[PDB]
């Protein structure tokens, strides 16, 4: 019911929902044949730089537009939320539905939306909130009007994940945690254009501390990241990760804690599990 | 992607993931690549079998195909937004070995940025002792033959083992994870490279691209496996690869650099 959500030809408007068709490749499925949730997280990643080049969005950053170019200003991702149905297997064909919206007057969402090509069922659900933050001075910035110039008019109001959906995360007492390991430190290619480790590499540093156990019998469901700091190349970091078993009722539950060794919190997380 | 007739072909897009902070498509994302074009080739020749390369008459006899050399030669990493074709292909490697060839293009200019041949050998699963094609194997794979190489027998040298005692870096407790392993309890080969590259100083990867990279496997690792990874660099600019369980050897390996 939102024009400008179909593609160009359907209306003859210029329209502002990226899609692009994966084949899932060999190397992206787990030995249980599932597409890894990182696989999954990589195609979004894809699509967003996809949807900036679609919509008449400026030239690259990963971001990053000129008016944001010239105030030093680069976007970082705060929070994350990834809802998952079904992992498709190698051999499938998915479609990334994407697109940007506003989120109050100074943040910004990517929704996602993966589907299987052949099903049509919804596999993947995703939304993420960026913030502009000064290179120079690590400080958060407002959205200047001259940016906001430039990604407003490609907002639109659809959302692929309600707020409903998404709750507040309680960092995890590093003291009683089940999973520990430090000395987490990012390589030369694990860092981005400007100074900072892959927002990717950090859910990596996450799973470092979920039990083989876990990812042996279940599936992740649902997965949600707060971020509160960027990190470096003299970074070092530790993982915790705190099971909430699933044995009556409740269902499996992980929190996760990357923190700066020691013990500035990097970002906290939680993760929900469901028997595969 | 498509056969044609026994060569498969297919397009790679290049992902930003798969590219360095440099702009550089990393060796691995290539590897990435060619490990999704074998399985293609396969699927269309139909040697698939259980989904892995393990055919019919494979699986009852007790055998699997294993790796047993591997080289690679780049000439130039593609960036973000070029699109890549992969060219792959089997053929007889002796009298008991079967060999992949691969050729990599860039669409747009059509120049081979990649050539790559790996060669394999029947094994015995249960008595682990490798084991000779029998007919009913041949019979399969075999009309899928043919006589082309990506690389020449001349461009691939025998690997020296390094002075494990002698070693430049050296990282021990490499262990692998349940995602690291596949469909029979073996750790990946692209896990491999990520434990040979492991002990290579960012110093290296950031003055350099991989020109050349050769692996030879010796061994397969299990889930109660810790290895050791170790380096020598001797330029310009040279650097041997040693791949350590005790310290039995698992794999040696050999990368040629030239400056970016």
């Amino acid at each position: 019911e939102n024009l400008y959500f179909q593609s160009d030809d359907h209306f003859g408007l210029h329209g502002l929902v990226f899609r692009r068709t994966f084949a899932i490749r060999s190397y992206e499925v787990g030995p249980d044949r599932s597409t890894s949730i990182l696989a999954v997280m990589n195609h979004m990643q894809e699509a967003t730089l996809n949807h900036a080049k679609s919509v008449g969005i400026l030239g690259d950053g990963f971001g990053t537009t000129l008016e944001m170019s010239k105030r030093d200003l680069m976007w970082v991702v705060r929070r994350t939320h990834v809802a998952v149905e079904r992992y498709p297997t190698w051999g499938d064909t998915v479609e990334v539905e994407c697109w940007i919206g506003a989120s109050g007057n100074n943040g910004m969402r990517r929704d996602f939306l993966v589907r299987d090509c052949k099903t049509g069922e919804i596999l993947t659900r995703c939304t993420s909130l960026s913030v502009l933050m000064n290179t120079r001075t690590r400080r958060l910035s407002t959205i200047p009007d001259e940016v906001r110039g430039e990604i407003g008019p490609a907002f639109i109001d659809n959302v692929a994940v309600k707020d409903d959906e998404i709750k507040k995360l309680q960092k995890l007492n590093d003291s009683t945690a089940d999973y520990i390991q430090g000395g987490l430190t990012p390589r030369w290619n694990d860092l981005d254009v400007n100074q900072h480790v892959n927002n990717l590499k950090y859910v990596a540093w996450v799973f470092e501390t979920v039990p083989d156990s876990i990812f042996e019998s279940h599936h992740i469901s649902s997965f949600t990241l707060e971020y509160r700091r960027e990190c470096t190349r003299d970074s070092v970091l530790r993982s915790l990760t705190t099971v909430s078993g699933g044995s009556s009722e409740a269902g499996l539950v992980c929190d996760h804690l990357l923190q700066l060794e020691g013990g500035s919190e990097v970002l906290r997380a939680r993760t929900e599990w469901r028997p595969k």
